[PDB]
């Protein structure tokens, strides 16, 4: 099956998932000099006050912190978006070293990790339906750099020992995703795809300009997770990022000058 190894990584995905070579794939390099300020973009609206987290799961390619998306409780709207998008889960991509890990890059710069807060368009009723639509998902992407600790991440870091291996889940209630946001909501936006198979081209990407800082100890604990199941040979869950894909016929817009 697909993964991030030598024999099943991103360069192989297209054999089972042809859309992975499509016209609007993600991530991309964000060339800050060619991105265009678009004064028509509205401010982003992140409304996470009533967010209800439920669970954290190691699914063999990352860990997802999952939310109750059965009501409008944690929603993204505004910016480039029409209508309302509900938070379903967040996860990260990270490296084996601090010098890599992000999926998007900024003038070719790779960050140590990248956070994806995944939201689906309520006009489609559920995530499964939404993910098949060209405007079905909105993903807020946030870069992580290593420096000072992010206090709001620590509760995530501390539960990772309980979900070391693929298929393990743990109760994870009352986690507040607002503690993962930077100060500024300035962003770049472009139309793209899931960055994991099936690579569906259903995503409005909203990538924040301001990274959050996490500590070396925090990211080190990400790197102790396993891609494998319990009782299978240990392979550390590191470098679970897809590299930048060709921009092709797209323009990245900036919300800021
Ligand atoms: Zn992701």
């Amino acid at each position: 099956h697909w993964g991030y190894g030598k024999h099943n990584g991103p360069e192989h995905w297209h054999k089972d998932f042809p859309i992975c070579k499509g016209e609007r794939q993600s991530p991309v390099d964000i060339d800050t000099h060619t991105a265009k300020y678009d004064p028509s973009l509205k401010p982003l609206s992140v409304s996470y006050d009533q967010a209800t987290s439920l669970r954290i799961l190691n699914n063999g390619h990352a860990f997802n912190v999952e939310f109750d998306d059965s009501q409008d409780k944690a929603v993204l709207k505004g910016g480039p978006l029409d209508g309302t998008y509900r938070l379903i889960q967040f996860h990260f991509h990270w490296g084996s070293l601090d010098g890599q890990g992000s999926e998007h890059t900024v003038d070719k710069k790779k960050y140590a990790a990248e956070l994806h807060l995944v939201h689906w368009n309520t006009k489609y009723g559920d995530f499964g339906k939404a993910v098949q639509q060209p405007d079905g998902l909105a993903v807020l992407g946030i870069f992580l750099k290593v420096g000072s600790a992010k206090p709001g991440l620590q509760k995530v870091v501390d539960v990772l020992d309980s979900i070391k291996t693929k298929g393990k889940s743990a109760d994870f209630t009352n986690f507040d995703p607002r503690g993962l946001l930077p100060e500024s909501l300035d962003y770049w936006t472009y139309p793209g795809s899931l960055t994991t198979p099936p690579c569906l081209e259903s995503v409005t990407w909203i990538v924040l300009k301001e990274p959050i800082s996490v500590s070396s100890e925090q990211v080190l604990k990400f790197r102790k997770l396993n891609f494998n199941g319990e009782g299978e040979p240990e392979e550390l869950m590191v470098d679970n990022w897809r590299p930048a894909q060709p921009l092709k016929n797209r323009q990245i817009k900036a919300s800021f000058k």
